[PDB]
């Protein structure tokens, strides 16, 4: 049984999940595939992956012990994005969007 706080983490996961945000997370939903997407030097780039079904993963797996640790991979994963591409390409708008998405509802945490 999850946590008064990791409960509210894993409403913010499902919104972001949600038909709601597709239009920008989608590309958040699965590991990056770098053969697939021809981005042969990801793995050089970005030493610690991070997607929206491993958050999921590792929350029904109950891996995540406080609301902090559920944050740091949210960010990572955005963080990720941002560390890869170029500021001004359109997987960086929609990470941007999604993580104003997340932060703003993170803040509203239960004390
Ligand atoms: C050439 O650069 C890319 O393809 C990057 C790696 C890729 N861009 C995208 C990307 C490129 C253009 C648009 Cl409009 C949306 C996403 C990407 C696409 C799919 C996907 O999972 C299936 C992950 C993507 N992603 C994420 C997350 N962070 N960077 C990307
Ligand atoms: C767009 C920045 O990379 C993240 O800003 C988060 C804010 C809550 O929109
Ligand atoms: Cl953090």
């Amino acid at each position: 049984k999850l946590s008064e706080q990791l409960k509210h983490c894993n409403g913010i996961l499902k919104e972001l999940l949600s038909k709601k945000h597709a239009a920008y997370a989608w590309p958040f939903y699965k590991p990056v595939d770098a053969s697939a997407l021809g981005v042969h030097d990801y793995h050089d780039i970005i030493k610690h992956p991070m997607d929206l079904s491993t958050v999921k993963r590792k929350m029904e797996n109950r891996d995540y012990r406080d609301a902090q640790e559920f944050a740091a991979d949210v960010r990572l994963m955005f963080s990720n994005c941002y560390k890869y591409n170029p500021p001004d390409h359109d997987v960086v708008a929609m990470a941007r969007k999604l993580q104003d998405v997340f932060e703003f509802r993170y803040a509203k945490m239960p004390d």
